[PDB]
């Protein structure tokens, strides 16, 4: 009851009994294993109070007052609001602490070091798609810091019923648009073309270009949504050039530094956040790797590949594999001659395996999914390949929901 | 109870039933997802004869003639040879059906849509070190065929009681040389340092260079093992150059044509075959990043990026990842031109998807290890990685087993 996870490159080994804290199902029975599964699959106050319990439990048992009366009373305190209300609200460190630790609690995510350091912003006390804009805004001129980036979070009003929900329609605050093209192709970024409809549909104006930045679709309080332009003075984005090939910049790419999830749902003492944008920095990979050369997105591994003069008849030449490395020295090098804040996979994998020794140590584990840990090219030659990680569902959390167009009573 | 595995690259969806007739244990819980822990873990007549009736009665129902007489006679006469010996012997066309599902059962193997195509050797006959020599000798001559290899596997005296058994006590039946110097490095293959040394105590004479052929250690009915030399003849070596770069000759790299692992079990209706080297063919990678870049292991990323004169001071100059996709372009190279069989990571995955496909039509299912099955480079501009898979534990199949000089009575 108390597992092991070993390290093969190094021979390390750790004791993993933080799992035992787990409550969630994982979609693994004991004889099938979906660790490779993407998603697997109003709410009562009879349910409501265990959850609320069992977080601000662990909440003053983190700052050393476990137990006392300051706890008994806030126990009490929330135990009464559950009977009056129904719901509760958390306090402001209630928040911060449940917001870092659903972070840290992120199995997917590699740059989990950084989980303390987290801005916080409460965005509690919004009540209109305006006032929703402004805290976004807010939030991407804070998290942006001229290239500097810093990681922080806008916590919109909780779920209450149901009906009366806070959604960022958009998948990440800052993306590129998508329009498939009259001759079946498609400009932009294909993974968007179904979003980009819908803008259009509410009326956008689209530029119709390859890098065109979305307007925020942002719904208050299960209203319909409304279309924002984030002022384009503070989307910051790099222009993709080569350190080596001039022929590089001709293709004409850039990103945008900031990386900001809009679509996921925050779970705090049993409370949902239906809104709750979290941003950090790119690992190099993301961009270089799965925007620019997945097949259903960019897929600039054509070109790139032409430009260099690649063996291009035979797939065993590895000319996609080469065009691939000097596409992510590309991101890489261009997002640090402009100071934007980029990681490479190589010292993002590094510093996970870093953090993932502390976890063991002051926690006693690390959820961790090896699937989605491991970077997307040149696996083996970072650290993380040969890191056994045990996957389990701990609480606080991020969660994946449905998309408001198709849940929506519209 | 009828799951779905997606692939998000193509949007194409299956239906796993095949999982249904699963058996084993995975590690996983409902709670705990194990799925990149390496390893997680006589035999009475109680328990030995339902093992047999499944295996018979899907053997059976394979040749369309399940359920018939000629079915209840073998079952019956199974029945009773397990009844007066307490164990039992399978006909020739049980061995060559049970030995090619445990291929076919392999979550962990990538080149699967080949399982059907194995040449099996009966060597149940046979009863000393000597006589396994032979057979063992007789097995890479035939798989390799002059370079146009072709997958065997050489299946040795069941397990009786447990002190008789037939070991191979090398991991795979060719691979080279390791020792450790006097100046605390390591010359020839690290992971076999420890087998090296073990095979110069029973007296081998170590040539003491880079790419040693390592002789046999075979145990045969449980007996000390005994040290052959497999004819030089016999091993098939590529001389890694690459069409590019002169200099690549100069780093004096080699590697065998013959991917031959012995050290795993191959279970059969209960019955268990402690020996049973099995062989294909490499799959680049294997090769180019695991053998040639793993830091425990040959570790050539230094001096390959040295060659290309490298941006060496910077992690984030992707000169790791630069120098691999070299190394992986020599090794496909080098083995084409020679003309020995070798498949590169694009080709391979692909026909996985592929085999994939007619599993889950013609039987319902395919049980794949993700971990396993996405090449250690470029992983995800190859289609297993966006392809979903469900791992379950079916049989026939092929399990690890203890290293022998850690379990034998000696
Ligand atoms: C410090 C900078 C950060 C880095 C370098 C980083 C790194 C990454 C990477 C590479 C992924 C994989 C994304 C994908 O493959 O689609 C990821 C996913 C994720 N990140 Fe982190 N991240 C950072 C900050 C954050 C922050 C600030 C939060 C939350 C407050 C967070 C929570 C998550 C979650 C929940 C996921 C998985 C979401 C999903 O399944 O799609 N990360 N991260
Ligand atoms: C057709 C040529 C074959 C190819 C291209 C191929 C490919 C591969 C690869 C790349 C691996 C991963 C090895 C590693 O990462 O250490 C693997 C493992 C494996 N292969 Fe296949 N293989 C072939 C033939 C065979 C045969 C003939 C058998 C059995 C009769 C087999 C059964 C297995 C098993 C059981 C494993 C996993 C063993 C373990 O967990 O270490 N394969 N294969
Ligand atoms: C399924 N995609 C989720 C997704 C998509 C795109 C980017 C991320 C991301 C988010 C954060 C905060 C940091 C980072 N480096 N990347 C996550
Ligand atoms: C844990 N290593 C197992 C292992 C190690 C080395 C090679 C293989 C292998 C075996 C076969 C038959 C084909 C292939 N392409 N590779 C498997
Ligand atoms: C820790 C981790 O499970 C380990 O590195 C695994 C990952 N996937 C692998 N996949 C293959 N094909 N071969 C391996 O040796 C490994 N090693
Ligand atoms: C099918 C498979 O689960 C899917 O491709 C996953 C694999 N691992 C991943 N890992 C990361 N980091 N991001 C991803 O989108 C995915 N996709
Ligand atoms: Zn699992």
């Amino acid at each position: 009851r108390f597992l092991k996870v070993k390290n093969w490159e190094t021979d390390v080994v750790l004791t993993d009994t933080l799992h035992l804290k787990s409550t969630l199902e994982t979609g693994c029975t004991e004889h099938i294993c979906m660790g490779s599964i993407m998603l697997p699959s109003v709410a009562t106050k009879d349910q409501l109070f265990p959850l609320a319990k069992e977080f601000l439990d662990q909440y003053y048992s983190s700052i050393k007052r476990f137990g006392s009366k300051a706890h008994m009373d806030r126990l009490e305190e929330v135990n009464k609001e559950i009977e009056s209300t129904s719901t509760y609200q958390l306090k402001d460190t209630e928040l911060i602490y449940g917001a870092k630790h659903a972070w840290r609690n992120a199995s997917r995510c590699v740059g989990r070091i950084q989980w303390s350091k987290l801005q916080v912003f409460d965005a509690r006390d919004c009540t209109t798609a305006h006032g929703m804009f402004n805290y976004i805004c807010n939030h991407v001129k804070y998290a942006t810091n001229k290239g500097n980036l810093r990681s922080a979070i806008t916590i919109f009003p909780q779920r209450t019923d149901g009906k009366h929900d806070f959604r960022v329609w958009n998948s990440q605050l800052i993306r590129y648009a998508g329009y498939k093209q009259p001759d079946g192709s498609t400009l932009g970024d294909p993974a968007n073309v179904q979003f980009t409809e819908i803008c259009i549909q509410q009326g956008w104006k689209a530029p119709r270009g390859r890098f065109d930045v979305l307007p925020l679709l942002l719904q208050a309080n299960g209203n319909d949504p409304e279309l924002f332009q984030i002022p384009p003075e503070l989307v910051l984005e790099v222009p993709i050039r080569h350190p080596k090939f001039d022929w590089f910049k001709d293709l004409g790419l850039k990103w945008y530094g900031l990386p900001a999830v809009s679509n996921m749902l925050l779970e705090i003492g049993g409370l949902e956040f239906s809104a709750c944008p979290f941003s950090g920095w790119y690992m190099g990979t993301e961009i270089g790797v799965r925007d620019y050369c997945d097949n259903s997105r960019y897929n600039i591994l054509e070109e790139v590949a032409k430009k260099m003069d690649l063996d291009m008849r035979k797939t065993s030449s590895l000319w996609k594999d080469q065009a691939l490395v000097e596409i992510n020295i590309a991101v890489l090098y261009s997002f640090q001659s402009d100071k934007v804040t980029i990681v490479d996979h190589h010292s993002a994998t590094e510093s996970f395996i870093k953090h993932m020794e502390n976890e063991y140590r002051c926690r006693g584990g690390c959820p961790a999914d090896w699937v989605w840990i491991v970077p997307p090219m040149s696996g083996s030659i970072t650290p993380v390949f040969f890191q056994e990680m045990l996957n389990y569902r701990l609480t606080p959390s991020f969660e994946y929901q449905p998309d408001p167009w198709n849940t929506h009573v519209w």
